[PDB]
DNA sequence: CCGCTGCCGCGAATTCCGTTTCAGGGTACGCCTGATAATTTGCATTTTAAATACCATTTATTGGTTACT
């Protein structure tokens, strides 16, 4: 657990970029960001 | 050491009328699978050419002849 936190906290900027590419008047910025963070947690789980 | 500044809140008439019910974000794709929404038959209740089984009180035919143009 304490290992995965490090990658998750490292790649938040990546999430920000991908999200802002979709922000143009959808839900709201922060909702997109948080949903992307869910996705990032999934990806960290699946990466080899 | 009990004075003054600067923030932030809050408020600003009445009815009708009119009118365009109206638009704008800029991001993928192909699998299995269950999950409903469609579509297919039979059985209860009417309704059955009518057919049927009894009570009923009210004309009909009636029983005709005895008087008589």
């Amino acid at each position: 657990r304490r290992a995965k936190k490090e990658m998750v906290e490292a790649n938040l900027r990546l999430v920000i970029s991908i999200a802002k590419k979709y922000t143009n008047r959808g839900l709201q910025f922060l909702d997109l960001i948080q949903e992307g963070n869910i996705g990032l947690m999934k990806a960290v789980d699946k990466f080899e």
